[PDB]
């Protein structure tokens, strides 16, 4: 049975599953050699070039319709596979504020 601890694994687990599908259809198409998916591979060691990490993300957004920019804002920092499935792990709870002006309201105590 699954705690909440282990669900922390899961949810990872689940993305990452979804991650080495997406990556092998990437390189399927591309006529290249399948490499396994490791989670602590680097994106450009399993074959994936800037322009093919940039579509594995789009490939990945497509599926769930859901994009974080908060704490993948910035995409140096997407290196690793752990460091893609991490983003979208942590999906369900509410981060930055969908709309910067009634965020803006919240601030703004004053007239």
């Amino acid at each position: 049975g699954i705690d909440p601890f282990t669900l922390n694994h899961q949810v990872m687990d689940q993305v990452f599953d979804q991650v080495e599908h997406q990556i092998a259809q990437v390189l399927g198409a591309k006529g290249g050699p399948l490499v396994a998916v490791e989670i602590d591979s680097r994106f450009s060691d399993l074959g994936l070039s800037s322009l093919d990490l940039a579509t594995l993300i789009s490939n990945l957004e497509a599926v769930y319709g859901t994009d974080p920019f908060a704490d993948a804002v910035a995409i140096t920092s997407i290196v690793t596979v752990a460091d893609l499935a991490r983003a979208y792990a942590q999906q369900g709870v509410p981060g930055p504020s969908p709309d910067p002006l009634d965020a803006q309201l919240r601030d703004l105590r004053q007239l």
